[PDB]
């Protein structure tokens, strides 16, 4: 079982250190059941966030074996093209041997370059890897590195020590409760049916369900913006002069829960998770449209609330409320 610790970069990334070769080489990376995809910048890439994060020198590594196959990534915001190769990666205390990776020669765009992170660490299934490259998890199982072919994220609240990924456990110290087990509907990303959102009682989106996954790498709780635009209403969250949408803070003692029913149970998220003295919505509309229909995305707003346990041996998600 292996622990790798996360910083908590102002409740909106979480990532941890990496070693890649021999001897290891350091890299910040997300870990981020949104992709599945593991790069790094490297002495190849000329672009500005590869001169202002840690590259990659597979020279300086006795284990690298170079391939002659590229990699293209587009994510949400970001993007990156490289190189893979193969080295071995050390992460939560396992030496991941033989793990094929991107070695970036592009990443353009400003998002890279003000990131405090060098490169991403994706936990999502292989239909969704860029060129179908091994997932690190998938790696780590196919090598007998972990015992259980699962594991678990415990993200901390403000801006606190503590947050890890457990590879291949689940420990209850994160969560009190019960586990419930929600089946992975589609097989990509965590992707899982919900059921309902709800206020005070009343259905306020995803009437009759709708898809979601469920994703450490993006910070807000997003969905379809005409959905988002009806909560943001529904909370009183007005967008101002410079594009943010502003909330009163005095809200968060007023406001009820909004509700998620996923498969049948129901958890609540209470205004002091989905309102971030000066207070902002938690959620924010963005359209990702696949042939299951829209998806909402799950991502850290939810996330610290919920102990959540990503089970590749059975293809479902556990979510417990953090302790
Ligand atoms: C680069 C990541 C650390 C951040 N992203 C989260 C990630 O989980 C997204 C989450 C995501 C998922 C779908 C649509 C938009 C965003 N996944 C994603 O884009 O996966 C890509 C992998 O190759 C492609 O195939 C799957 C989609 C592409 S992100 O959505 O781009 C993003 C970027 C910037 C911020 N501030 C917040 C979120």
């Amino acid at each position: 079982i292996g622990d790798e610790p996360l910083e908590n970069y102002l409740d909106t990334e979480y990532f941890g250190t990496i070693g890649i070769g021999t001897p290891a080489q350091d890299f910040t990376v997300i870990f981020d059941t949104g992709s599945s995809n593991l790069w790094v910048p490297s002495v190849y890439c000329s672009s500005l966030a590869c001169s202002d994060h840690n590259q990659f020198n597979p020279d300086d590594s006795s284990t690298f074996e170079a391939t002659s196959q590229e990699l293209s990534i587009t994510y949400g915001t970001g993007s990156m093209t490289g190189i893979l190769g193969y080295d071995t990666v050390q992460v939560g205390g396992i030496s991941d041997t033989n793990q094929i990776f991107g070695l970036s020669e592009t990443e353009p765009g400003s998002f890279l370059y003000y990131a405090p992170f060098d490169g991403i660490l994706g936990l999502a299934y292989p239909s969704i890897s860029a060129s179908g490259a091994t997932p690190v998890f998938d790696n780590l199982w196919d090598q007998g590195l972990v015992s259980q072919d699962l594991f678990s994220v415990y993200l901390s609240s403000n801006d606190d020590s503590g947050s890890v990924v457990l590879l291949g456990g689940i420990d209850s110290s994160y969560y009190t409760g019960s586990l419930n087990w929600v089946p992975v509907s589609v097989e990509g990303y965590w992707q899982i049916t919900l059921d309902s959102i709800t206020m005070d009682g009343e259905t306020i989106a995803c009437s009759g369900g709708c898809q979601a996954i469920v994703d450490t790498g993006t910070s807000l709780l997003t969905g379809p913006t005409s959905a988002i635009a009806n909560i943001q209403s529904d909370i009183g969250a007005s967008e101002n002069s410079d594009g943010e949408m502003v909330i009163s803070c005095s809200s968060i003692d007023s406001l009820p829960d909004i509700v998620f029913t996923i498969n049948g149970v129901q958890y609540p998220l209470s205004p002091s998770a989905y309102i971030l003295d000066s207070c902002t919505s938690g959620f924010e509309g963005m359209d990702v449209p696949t042939s299951s229909g829209e998806l909402w995305i799950l991502g850290d707003v939810f996330i610290r609330q919920y102990y959540t346990v990503f089970d590749r041996a059975n293809n479902k998600v556990g979510l417990a409320p953090v302790a």
